[PDB]
């Protein structure tokens, strides 16, 4: 049950915010706050391994969506004694060529991010992976905002799996709205 | 044992580079390539833990330098059952408990990225006296960090690596 751990670490904060989607929100989500407490990130890692299931367990490598999903991907890779790789969003118009940092061996991988929003950040990582000789059909996140990410990824042959949805977390915490 | 691991993963590249120090060099070290091979990063982690010694073991948290030193810091934190935090060279992402922490990065050149992280850590109440990296290029990082009261420890210097590889 992430909800409890999230509240404890302030990973779910009450307030008055504006999101990049343009929507006004009474909640700010920050999964990074779970990293500063072994008790908290361990619970998160165990849940990620659980939902990742066999896809993650048999993956030739774990790929993180830099930055956000990088610590999680690195920790999962170490727990599974598997190769790690990651893709970062590069500044545009500078002549930069994308790459899968870490250069894990070609094969089937699972991409990992902390929070799924629109799904575009994950989609970009998938395109880089597929263009560089990797195969990927699963994206794993801790929290899915439930705002179109799954549908967008489904349209490009990728199944999004999450430990929890924002809606479920807010309900459990008796957030109101 | 790090030199052989680097060679096997093609972490040492040749070319015409302009280092962050402003000096030109024909060598670039990409430590990220070790992450794509479990046998390689496990060795690197073992060496980091060895060189980190008690300073790393007694820390209240391991702090990584986004993005380069982030996987290493995250893996060290997990292996040490310690909190993780990181700075994007402001707040310390992760909000680890206040106390004496150790900053970790993959390669130290000018030491600027590490210095920035230390500045942010201290502004937020943390203390730091040690910085840990896999490779120190000897491009001023040790001096810069010493100036701000931080001792830089490295698994190896680029000089040692190049000599071992016969470069």
């Amino acid at each position: 049950m992430l909800a409890k751990v999230l509240k404890k670490r302030g990973a779910v904060l009450r307030g008055d915010f504006v999101l990049s989607s343009g929507r006004r929100s009474s909640v700010y989500i920050d999964m990074r706050r779970l990293l500063g407490d072994e008790s908290s990130y361990s619970v998160a890692l165990d849940l990620l391994l659980e939902v990742g299931g066999q896809d993650l367990a048999r993956s030739s490598a774990v790929i993180g969506v830099a930055t956000g999903g990088l610590p999680w991907a690195a920790m999962l890779a170490l727990r599974l004694s598997k190769p790690l790789g990651y893709v970062r969003p590069e500044r545009k118009g500078h002549g930069t060529l994308s790459q899968v940092e870490g250069d894990p061996p070609k094969g089937r991988v699972v991409v990992v991010d902390d929070v799924a929003t629109t799904g575009t950040s994950i989609a970009k990582s998938i395109e880089v992976l597929r263009s560089n000789g990797y195969t990927v059909g699963t994206a794993l996140v801790l929290v899915d905002r439930g705002e179109g990410a799954g549908e967008l990824l489904a349209r490009m042959g990728v199944r999004l799996v999450s430990v929890a949805t924002l809606k479920t977390i807010l309900e459990k915490l008796g957030w109101g709205g």
